[PDB]
């Protein structure tokens, strides 16, 4: 069950980043 694919800090941390 993983999607997160591009994962971390980048969608967490989307928003900071």
């Amino acid at each position: 069950a993983m999607r997160l694919s591009a994962f971390f800090r980048q969608f967490i941390l989307q928003r900071k980043k």
